[PDB]
């Protein structure tokens, strides 16, 4: 096996290298670019904090859910479990380095101060 450069999630919907920009969440088995995240039937955009489905080709929101299952399913209960949905994942950049070489090499101490407000919000 030859070793390749940049990522192995390429986007399964345009059928292009996801690199760089990409800024997009892990999926179950295929990842697609936030641009290719677009519905099926009505090919508008999904937003995070908002539930979507997985269907057979690209991602179907709920305004459509019903009338494309219905026509492109039926009726059958043969599997193992199925009825769940997912919410859009934040984007998370690449570009971010979490070590510590510093610490590593040479020992010091060092002192510091964060201010904490705390509170949930609820409307
Ligand atoms: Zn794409
Ligand atoms: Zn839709």
């Amino acid at each position: 096996y030859l070793r390749l450069f940049g990522q192995d999630g390429l986007c399964a919907s345009c059928d292009k290298r996801i690199r760089a920009y990409e800024m997009t969440m892990r999926v179950k088995d295929k990842v697609y670019h936030l641009e290719c995240f677009k519905c099926a039937a009505c090919q508008k955009h999904f937003s995070v904090g908002d539930r979507y489905l997985l269907i057979n080709s690209d991602i179907v929101c709920e305004q459509d859910i019903y009338e494309w299952t219905k026509i492109n399913g039926g009726s059958g209960g043969s599997g193992g479990s199925g009825g769940d949905v997912m919410v859009v994942g934040e984007p998370t950049l690449m570009g971010g380095e979490f070590g510590d070489e510093d610490e590593r090499l040479i020992t010091r101490l060092e002192n510091t101060q964060f201010d904490a407000a705390n509170g949930i919000d609820d409307e």
